[PDB]
């Protein structure tokens, strides 16, 4: 069993959007969340490799994965004990990983094929569209945009301590909290997770290190799906924690990883 470091995030009414700074966010809340648990860090390569090995014989195909990144390449798998965020994982890899972790912890899978069972293998081209999400499942999944944003902003704790309006997670200035390119940077690489300061929920690297896949769909014409990823990375300078972009679910890159959530009942 893979042991998971997660934090409970209390629910309630919250502001999600592009406004930052000292404002009365309580007066402008626009999304409702139920409580959920979130991983304190990005999933590490060491975690990813370990569940890969466990799930291979149980029918799950969790593919790719590198130990962080140095420029656009992977670090050697043993560097810093494999504690860099895993990179070069697709959205499919992430949600299959999520199902395998659910199984491991004897929880119900959130992502299922059209026949209602656990997604274990990425769908063949076309059959993509029959994949379902089970909102009653107790298992791990990718965060929604609202969940991820609220968590990045510190939730109720950030509201209480006045950091909810921080442009980056935990603090309005990025160097102390986020591995993101900065003026004159001479190095472009991931760091072991939780090398910088946390936000008010005790989460690490919501800003920077790797960008993070979300559950959130971005609707497009044609045969392909697209999903958000947020937060910036060691090579992707962003202006705030509200900056996201999108990719198809089969895509992977040296600066995109993930972290998971699960509902609390
Ligand atoms: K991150």
């Amino acid at each position: 069993i893979l042991p998971i470091d997660e934090v409970n995030v209390d629910g309630g009414d919250f502001y999600v959007g592009l406004v930052f700074g000292k404002e009365d966010y309580a007066a402008h809340a626009n999304t409702h969340l139920t409580p959920f648990s979130i991983m304190r860090t990005e999933v590490t390569y060491h975690q990813y490799q370990a569940l890969q090995a466990w799930a291979e014989t149980r029918g799950y195909q969790i593919s790719g994965g590198c130990n962080g990144a140095t420029f656009e390449d992977c670090w050697p798998s043993e560097k810093d004990g494999g504690r860099h965020p895993v990179t070069n994982v697709s959205w499919w890899d992430a949600v299959i990983f999520a199902n395998a972790l659910s199984a491991q912890h004897n929880l119900q899978p959130y992502y299922v094929t059209a026949d209602g069972q656990a997604l274990k293998i990425p769908p063949e081209e076309g059959t993509d569209r029959g994949i379902r999400e089970n909102p009653q499942a107790s298992g791990y999944r990718l965060p929604t945009l609202a969940e991820w944003q609220v968590a990045a902003r510190g939730g109720n704790k950030g509201l209480s301590d006045g950091t909810y309006g921080s442009r980056y997670a935990g603090k309005d200035q990025p160097a102390s909290v986020a591995n993101l390119p900065v003026s004159g940077t001479q190095t472009f690489s991931t760091l072991p997770v939780a090398s910088k300061q946390p936000n008010s929920l005790g989460l690490y690297d919501m800003s920077g290190n790797v960008s993070e896949w979300l559950n959130e769909n971005y609707a497009v014409k044609g045969g392909k799906k697209m999903y958000y990823f947020c937060g910036g990375s060691y090579m992707d300078r962003v202006g705030s924690l509200a900056s996201c972009d999108v990719h198809t679910p089969g895509f992977a890159m040296s600066d995109i990883g993930f972290r998971l959530v699960r509902p609390i009942d």
